[PDB]
């Protein structure tokens, strides 16, 4: 198999695959067959190809499992095509305009500074547990309007569902149940007494109840793991590239423009959401049968030397315009401006506060995954 070693060395396998097998039939972790696509042109076109459906009603009967969810949560943007997708995305997109997100800038900054306050002046931390993880989940709580007194429960429910322990799935199942009950109650509360928050705004245009519920769940889960690991991956990348770290420490005004190249170089999503051809589709010379499972590799596309010369180099001078880390076409990340704001703010606050930031260890601690590029821990000194 040209894809041997994919779990251990994704980027090395992608280099082999683009040259030898750029649309390659693999076995996924559950052993169901899927098509892995590694070339930039094929991934970009695929993301925008309306014949590649996100709706699993288009999946070959018997061919696709995925995850186990109450059917209210099937009404979600990343299991949906036009016109349904077009309708819901328009309503919620109001929330994430460059200006509505920009107003969160001071509160995001306040949250990040309160997390670093807990580190003191010198010592050691796991930056994932102390900084990269809590920041995005606080921001999501503030955006949705999760009352402060519920946040300890909310965090305890959310953690287990971010990479569910595949040997002990009971905690992850009781987490989904708990959040459904929680969100049902919170929506009722806001319906009876509107507050200044996203869920109160979504209730107003109420959007079926299932659709509201699906937006609460998808904004939570799309908004959490990816943001944690864009931040974490960017810190590791900086601490591994001293000349780049120096460039940013010196001229912090460059951070916003550098976010693009962090995402191209070490974005958190190796793979897009699975897609299903609505009929037989040719992708880079390979006819993929209708209803089969297509995995477009965003990371493989972003490291394609035919689009990004010297792809394995972190270059804050690079034109990273056209990277696919936040997707492309009608499902382009709803959170993109808030993803950008959180990364800018987190990195600027950390660099300003900890001028002696260094890695504690010779080696990163990578989470083994076909779909996620992320760290189990990021031990640093300061
Ligand atoms: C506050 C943070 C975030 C929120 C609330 C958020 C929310 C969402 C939502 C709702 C979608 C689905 C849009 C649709 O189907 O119409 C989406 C898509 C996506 N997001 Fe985000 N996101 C965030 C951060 C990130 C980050 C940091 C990354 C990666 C760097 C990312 C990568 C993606 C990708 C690749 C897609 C498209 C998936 C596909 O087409 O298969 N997101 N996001």
């Amino acid at each position: 198999d040209p894809a041997e070693g994919l779990l251990a060395d994704p980027y090395a396998v992608y280099d082999r695959l683009r040259d030898t097998a750029p649309v390659h039939r693999i076995a996924g972790t559950d052993g169901k067959p899927a098509w892995l696509v590694t070339r930039y042109d094929d991934v970009r076109e695929g993301l925008a190809n309306p014949l590649l459906s996100l709706d699993k009603k288009h999946a070959l009967p018997g061919n696709y499992r995925g995850l186990a969810l109450p059917p209210a949560l099937d009404a979600n943007l990343l299991n949906m095509d036009a016109p349904d997708h077009t309708r819901i995305r328009r309503l919620v997109g109001r929330a994430f305009t460059l200006r509505r997100v920009e107003q969160l800038r001071e509160p995001v900054r306040e949250t990040a500074h309160r997390l670093l306050d807990a580190l003191g002046t010198h010592g050691s931390t796991d930056l994932i547990a102390s900084y990269a993880a809590p920041l995005p989940i606080t921001v999501i709580c503030d955006l949705l309007g999760v009352p402060d007194e519920h946040r300890r429960d909310f965090r305890a429910w959310t953690d287990p569902l971010v990479t569910p322990d595949p040997a002990r799935p009971d905690v992850a199942r009781e987490s989904v149940v708990s959040l459904l009950g929680f969100f049902t109650g919170l929506l009722a509360d806001k319906r009876k007494n509107p507050a200044d928050d996203l869920l109160s705004d979504l209730i107003a245009v109420q959007l079926t109840e299932d659709e509201l519920m699906s937006l609460a769940f998808l904004i939570l889960f799309a908004g959490y793991e990816n943001t944690v690991h864009l931040i974490g991956n960017a810190v590791l990348a900086l601490l591994r590239h001293p000349e780049q770290l120096a460039a940013l420490r010196e001229d912090p005004a460059r951070l916003p423009d550098a976010v693009g190249e962090f995402a191209r170089y070490e974005g958190p999503a190796l793979l897009a959401i699975r897609r299903f051809p609505v009929r037989d589709v040719t992708i880079g010379g390979v006819t993929v049968p209708a209803g089969e499972t297509v995995l477009l590799s965003l990371s493989a596309a972003n490291r394609d030397p035919s689009r990004f010369p010297d792809p394995d180099r972190l270059d804050l001078g690079r034109d990273a315009a056209g990277h696919l880390a936040l997707g492309h076409g009608v499902h382009y990340c709803l959170g993109a401006p808030l993803a950008r704001l959180e990364t800018e703010v987190a990195l600027a606050a950390l660099l300003e506060r900890f001028p002696d930031l260094a890695l504690a260890e010779t080696e990163p601690r990578r989470r083994p995954s076909l779909r996620a590029r992320g760290l189990l821990a990021l031990p640093v000194t300061y």
